[PDB]
């Protein structure tokens, strides 16, 4: 009569499952579908969307037709392969994205994949016929992302970035580079059938991002990850800044061993607090936005920069329920099922009472969010916090996630550079305990 | 060095302010511009905006330049009025307008309001400019938000749905009212210069809402205020629903008349459980999302149903950190200041450890902006969430929002209709205790 059991792990009511003698086991799927001229930030595009959606948790794959053309022919000469008149390379281009288009079906149909990012020029009405025709056969959803600009110094730019260091190029010097991959655009500008939300694609669920995410033309958002992706793109921006992440200086638990709580800074805390100071005025940036969780710790790390800063709630740290102010021997002595339960699971582990690093995705993300729109941004914060947040930067993975060294004293400086996150430390030569634990 | 002390309500970490012997007290507000013609929407984006804005803490107000009319000019007598020859009306609804704009100013700049939405047609490039000027001399940003809708059936709609129905009409029947606001459409229609960001609206800051949210079309957004209005707009919708809203049957704790905790249905929440599943069954709805908790009362509520559900973290009830399952009588006994903080600080008193209703309304907002997107949604909660959202629904201050009613055993039925929310009440007659505390 309602009978419920709490999972071990999730700490999730399920109702009781007492199987019969023969036990049984018993949304759509979504390709994302890249529109426009080479060097438009596509596969830029593809690769950030990607990083956020596997984040947050959605099993989502980036399929470059480029990459599966490298594969298939060895050694790349010259944009004479891109020619339209080219009957050959057209053929094995072809066979390159239905190849793709097959590892599409196999990612979201056989493999739990829920989006699948055709990284590609897709650039004709009649390519993009057949990837509908593939989708509705499939019973997977469609939607389009163009990328329209026709600035020559955001191209310049975009192959001066990342086009020449390509694997395509490795024989050649800057120069020659710039020259091939610009005769390689001219191959594609002649077929090139702009999506028309207007007339011909008005059925088509669609965002065109114009001019590097100054302007937007959205058309038919189905869903809720075509709502997410839409107001994403809206809040990136590729002005260079520089984030900088790092934990309160020591506080009196760490000293102890204990989990959570919220003690003040101890002597040495107060000591990198200083220190910190010190950095952040040697960085000489114009502008600088301090962010803290409402934790004691962090607030007295960010009083000592001297500079105005704002208190997060969802930068508090990961909380251990009945685990709080406990130091580990004293977890493993009280509640040994608890403490192996995580050893074994620790992503997907939710404390009792508490939260797993599942549940601290899911209150980062407006954090991750804001973190987009912004420019030079400090985070003081929290062990767990700040390894949820490196792993989002960095591309790491829920299993990795928990096990991401973020020593204290030390600043982690992220520049934003190509396709992801240049990543240096900084160690402010001030002592304190270690709170890593590895598995 | 770098103390702090903890604020008694909030609980918020602030440096202790030791106050010299004299002691001394020491971003821009935006104008959200509606754009359009007559029954496109823009009161129905305006209220529903200002009710989200408000709710989310971002202080909101509507001034609508035709009940500054209302207000100068008496009685309505027809269409006439709204002539371009006529003169005398002319220069009463410009004066009326910059009335408005007045009120804007001393809302903005005097009483801490954040944005004010200027609700009026603004239909002509010369208006907008004007407004422009207003701004700028004020130091208040500019949000353009035009509704372009030019279906008959949308507009004949709105007429019947809201127009027919206003104070303009009293004396009025249907079809005169019908008649005449079609004339008074007619008004504006050679002057009506639409939004055009290709050209001459290029550096405005602007959203264009097409056939009522199938198409956007997004110029500049500066920030995360604007960002915020884009996504929300491309969430709503006007399709027919139905929102139920209802707590888990009654708990254990319930019965001992404890705070918080994970307690199951007793023999009387079951019984609810029973009764909320006929109910539904009664309504007779072609599809219906279920949303419960994380906790065990409103999953084994769901279980009655027979019916897929979908367990919301966000939906756990406030928490109430060293106060959870204990009586009203044990936290006046035990924490007697902090029972006195809450009593006169409902809505922005934090228990130790947990959470205010402020922090629920944060946690909240990814419900809502799925509520909106979703039709038929029954949302089997607790107390406090609950009262979070039916504040949003229903358009309560934050001040209210910790009193409302909200009985076990009782459905409450929301149906969208014209500027707000039909509420019905629906009592499954099942006997349980009281929880409603009153100030
Ligand atoms: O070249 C480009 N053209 C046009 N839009 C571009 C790029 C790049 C880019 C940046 C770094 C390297 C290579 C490419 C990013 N976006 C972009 C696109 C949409 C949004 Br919303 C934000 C950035
Ligand atoms: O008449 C209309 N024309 C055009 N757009 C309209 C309406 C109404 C409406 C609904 C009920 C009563 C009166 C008016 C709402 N929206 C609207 C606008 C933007 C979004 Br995003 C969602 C709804
Ligand atoms: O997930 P882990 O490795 O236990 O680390 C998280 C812990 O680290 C700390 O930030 C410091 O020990 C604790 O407050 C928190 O419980
Ligand atoms: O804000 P109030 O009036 O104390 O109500 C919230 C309380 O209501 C309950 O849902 C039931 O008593 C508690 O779990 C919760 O602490």
């Amino acid at each position: 009569p309602l009978e419920l059991t709490q999972s071990r792990v999730q700490k999730i009511w399920v109702p009781v499952d007492h199987r019969p003698s023969l036990p049984r086991s018993c949304n759509s799927p979504t390709v994302i579908v890249m529109v426009g001229l080479p060097a438009r930030g596509k596969t830029y595009i593809s690769k950030k969307l990607t990083r956020y959606l596997n984040w947050i948790g959605v099993p989502t794959k980036v399929f470059n037709v480029g990459e599966y053309r490298r594969e298939a022919v060895k050694q790349y000469s010259s944009y004479n392969f891109f020619r339209p008149d080219n009957e050959e390379a057209m053929k094995v281009r072809k066979q390159c994205a239905l190849a793709a288009l097959r590892d599409v079906k196999s990612y979201l149909a056989k493999e739990g994949g829920q989006i699948a990012v055709f990284d590609a020029t897709n650039t004709t009405r009649e390519r993009r016929h057949m990837i509908l025709h593939f989708a509705k056969e499939n019973d997977f959803k469609a939607f389009f992302i163009e990328s329209v600009c026709d600035d020559p110094t955001v191209v310049a730019s975009n192959i001066m970035e990342v086009k020449i260091s390509s694997p395509d190029y490795k024989d050649c010097n800057s120069a020659e580079a710039m020259d091939d991959f610009m005769k390689r655009i001219s191959c594609y500008e002649a077929s090139y059938q702009p999506l028309d939300p207007d007339k011909c694609d008005r059925d088509l669920s669609l965002i065109k991002v114009i001019d590097v995410g100054r302007r937007f033309l959205v058309n038919r958002v189905q869903d809720h990850i075509q709502s997410r992706i839409v107001y994403y793109l809206m809040n990136i921006h590729v002005q260079p800044r520089t984030i900088y992440l790092c934990r309160h200086g020591e506080n009196e638990h760490n000293l102890q061993g204990r989990i959570g709580g919220d003690s003040g800074l101890s002597s040495r805390g107060k000591k990198f607090a200083s220190a910190l100071s010190k950095f952040v005025e040697e960085q000489n940036l114009k502008d600088l936005r301090v962010w803290t969780s409402q934790l004691k710790s962090t607030i007295q790390t960010a009083e000592a920069l001297r500079l105005p800063y704002e208190q997060w709630k969802a930068l508090n740290e990961i909380d251990a329920g009945v685990c709080e102010e406990l130091t580990y021997e004293e977890i493993r002595d009280t509640y040994p099922e608890e403490y192996a339960l995580r050893e074994q699971d620790k992503y997907y582990y939710r404390y009792p009472t508490g939260e797993s690093y599942q549940d601290l995705v899911q209150r980062l993300e407006p954090v991750i969010m804001e973190l987009e729109r912004q420019e030079n941004v400090l985070v003081i914060c929290h062990q767990a916090v700040l390894r949820c947040l490196l792993a989002y930067f960095l591309d790491k993975s829920a299993e990795e996630m928990p096990y991401l060294k973020c020593p204290l004293h030390t600043v982690l400086k992220l520049t934003p550079v190509a396709y992801g996150c240049r990543v240096e430390s900084i160690y402010l030569n001030v002592e304190s305990v270690c709170t890593h634990r590895e598995r």
